[PDB]
């Protein structure tokens, strides 16, 4: 059974709904982005229309092998209509392709979907600027001000900064990188590119990159696991067994790894600073947990809230208990209170 959060009223559409069969009166599934909570439940055997960007087009069709002839990929900040009904798709600021969605309804309501996002202040530029949203689907990911982290290039800093030493003190030193979906490809790249090496990975996940839009991907990636000194691991291989058992791979190459897990939020964010983070080491393997984030922070959510000034929020993360709806509730009431509206 759909639930609610995922229908759009008075329209054929539902967003992110492909794991409960054949939705009754939808006429077009939309898809935010393609990670596997939202896609569930798409295969090969998909036989109804779906929209979502170019680049989660291109992964549909190859990585699950849906037919073309469903897949009506729409470009960017461009004014489209779909079933009689007039779309806007624009960018999340999440992982490649994703996006959030502006249905303008037939009746005059205006409803925002924004997917999983980061919100940022440049989407106070984009083509929200003019206009009343009634309706706001909101990624409530991180709704408590409890979750802090630092920004993306913060982050990307401190990772560069890191590797680069390692690497000039021991020139025999390989640096490996943890990955279980799309997004998150600044960590491997900007390490690359900061050693003058492409990033090393398996077939299935060069065939996922490919998928990207990249500019100049060529030049960044190959499968050519000698060739590269940054390699791209499974997140489950990210630990001492794991990299033990890469490293007697590598034929004697190398005498050490310096690793990276990019996570999300986690506790240690409420006591450490991004500057002051150290790794677990076992012997000649370090590991480093980095907090980069591709979904808002407390913050900058209530900023991208109290400036859109929407008439209701209907929450699309966290809503499965009666204690996160009923803090989720105080916050939008909190936030309406304080900006006046
Ligand atoms: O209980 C939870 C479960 O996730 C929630 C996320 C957003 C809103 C409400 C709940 N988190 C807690 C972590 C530690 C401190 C902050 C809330
Ligand atoms: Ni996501």
């Amino acid at each position: 059974t759909c639930p609610f959060y995922k229908k759009i009223p008075g329209t054929g559409f539902t967003v992110d709904a492909f794991q409960y069969g054949v939705v009754e009166g939808c006429t077009a599934y939309f898809l935010t982005h393609f990670h596997s909570d939202h896609y569930a439940g798409l295969s090969k055997h998909f036989t109804f229309p779906v929209y979502c960007s170019e680049i989660t087009g291109n992964l549909l069709k190859n990585k699950l092998h849906v037919q073309e002839q469903y897949i009506h990929p729409l470009p960017l900040d461009t004014e489209c209509i779909v079933n009689g009904v007039k779309v806007v798709l624009l960018d999340a600021n999440h992982c490649p392709g994703a996006v959030m969605i502006l249905f303008y309804l037939p009746n005059g309501t205006v409803i925002l979907h924004t997917g999983d996002f980061r919100a940022d202040p440049s989407m106070e530029r984009s083509l929200l600027a003019d206009q009343k949203v009634h309706m706001l689907y909101l990624d409530t990911t991180y709704c408590s001000p409890e979750y802090t982290f630092p920004s993306q290039q913060e982050v990307i800093r401190f990772a560069i900064n890191t590797a680069f030493e390692a690497v000039t003190l021991n020139p025999h030193a390989l640096v490996v990188c943890g990955t279980y979906s799309i997004g998150k490809e600044k960590v491997f790249l900007a390490i690359a590119d900061v050693l003058g090496s492409k990033v090393g990975m398996s077939q299935e996940k060069y065939k996922t990159l490919q998928c990207l839009n990249i500019p100049e991907i060529n030049s960044l990636i190959t499968t050519d696991m000698c060739s590269s000194l940054v390699h791209l691991l499974p997140m489950m291989q990210i630990n001492f067994k794991g990299l033990q058992s890469h490293l007697k791979k590598c034929g004697g190459k190398y005498n050490q790894i310096l690793a990276f897990r990019p996570t999300g939020w986690t506790h240690s964010n409420k006591f450490t600073r991004i500057a002051d983070v150290i790794p677990q080491t076992k012997g000649n393997i370090s590991i480093y947990g980095i907090p980069y984030s591709e979904h808002s922070s407390y913050l900058e959510m209530k900023r991208f809230v109290q400036w859109l000034k929407p008439q209701k929020i209907i929450p699309t993360v966290n809503v499965g208990t009666w204690k996160s709806r009923s803090t989720m509730e105080k916050y939008f009431r909190e936030w309406k209170l304080e900006a006046g509206y």
